[PDB]
């Protein structure tokens, strides 16, 4: 938005400095995020995407519950800065806005630079699952329905494909046919949740690497951010999504596919950290599905990118017309390598489950 509008928004919130600037910030695809600079502290200002999260009240209730519980254990988290009237968010001119304190002395990554960073990510998200187990499912109502229900995502994909609103399907038949041909694989986790062979757990549901902040000195995890999708699911959604984003040798939107590979060493590092924290709760069936959960979440995210391309880019932020096609192509390349390396990942999990 204009500066006039953004500075106006900021005046609704209990900031503790005179604002000097408000500038676009970060690589989130969903909300619209800004860095607020002041004569003292920094803030993150976000316009929440109400097309994706229509029930703002329930969403903020969940975020308040999670963050207040962390605070009450003396654990660093996202610190909501209230409105000047004490509310957790503001509805202003038809938009929903919130502010968080900027988390100082941190670093974050869109791409794993070395195995230790990714091991730490695994530990952080594994620990967060232990934390979340303290809630029962009823305390944290779903903020998005069918969120990691891959068969439901596939129904959405098939509809986007049949409609082919922009005539973009002609240019991406290999990608389309990849997702169509893997239809038989999409129900495995949902079927296990439904029949009780996979435990229903409270999960984070968007565990990509850039949703953790690490300390700039110690390298240890400081805080997990992007708390909007905390809701019931499977452990496998958090593990699989982490592998999807972080076991790649390339960015999610890397144009040069020759740079995109699935790294079994990174898979190992993350699994060491994650299982390291969850060894006392992980079931045999969950352990059996750890490698395939990577395939599943990567395919789910990929099909969502491609569906969005076919629909004219209505869901994910994009920077250029082909951006979602570029994104779906990395996800496909990753799954192709995950398939080829299946025996190796199976062996890695077995080896860690004996440690
Ligand atoms: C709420 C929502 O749709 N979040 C998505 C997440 O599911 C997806 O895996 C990611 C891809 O980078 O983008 C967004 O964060
Ligand atoms: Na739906």
């Amino acid at each position: 938005e204009s500066n006039e509008v953004l500075f106006g928004i900021a005046s609704h919130f209990a900031l503790e400095g005179a604002v000097t600037g408000i500038e676009p910030y970060g690589d989130g695809h969903i909300n619209t995020t800004y860095l607020v600079t002041t004569d003292g502290p920094r803030y993150i200002l976000q316009q929440m995407n109400t097309s994706i999260f229509p029930d703002t009240v329930n969403l903020m209730r969940n975020v308040e519950l999670v963050t207040s519980t962390l605070k009450a254990q003396g654990k660093e988290t996202l610190d909501i800065v209230p409105t000047t009237s004490g509310a957790t968010w503001a509805e202003i001119d038809g938009g929903a806005w919130r502010v968080y304190k900027f988390i100082e002395h941190t670093v974050s990554y869109n791409l794993v630079p070395n195995p230790d960073v990714f091991r730490e990510a695994g530990s952080a998200f594994g620990d967060f699952q232990n934390f979340l187990s303290e809630f029962d499912a009823s305390q944290l109502t779903e903020t998005i329905a069918h969120f990691h229900d891959t068969p439901h995502r596939f129904e959405d994909f098939k509809a986007a494909l049949a409609a082919d609103k922009l005539g973009r399907a002609a240019a991406c038949q290999p990608e389309i046919d990849f997702y169509l041909s893997h239809a038989d694989q999409y129900a495995v986790v949902m079927d296990g949740l439904r029949d009780g062979s996979i435990p229903l757990r409270v999960t984070h549901n968007d565990t990509k690497l850039n949703n953790i902040l690490m300390d700039a000195t110690t390298g240890k995890a400081r805080a997990i951010i992007d708390l909007d999708t905390i809701m019931p699911g499977s452990m496998l959604f958090d593990f699989g999504d982490s592998i999807r984003f972080g076991a790649s040798t390339a960015l999610e939107d890397e144009k040069d596919l020759s740079k995109v590979h699935f790294s079994t060493e990174l898979f190992r590092a993350y699994t060491e950290g994650f299982v390291g924290e969850l060894r006392g709760s992980i079931t045999a069936r969950e352990a059996e599905l750890l490698p395939f959960s990577g395939n599943l979440l990567t395919m789910e995210c990929g099909m969502r990118f491609l569906a969005d391309y076919l629909e004219g880019d209505i869901y994910f932020a994009t920077k250029y017309p082909e951006h979602n096609l570029v994104r779906t192509r990395t996800q496909i390349k990753l799954v192709q390598e995950m398939e080829q390396k299946a025996s190796e990942t199976r062996a890695i999990v077995a080896d860690i489950m004996e440690a």
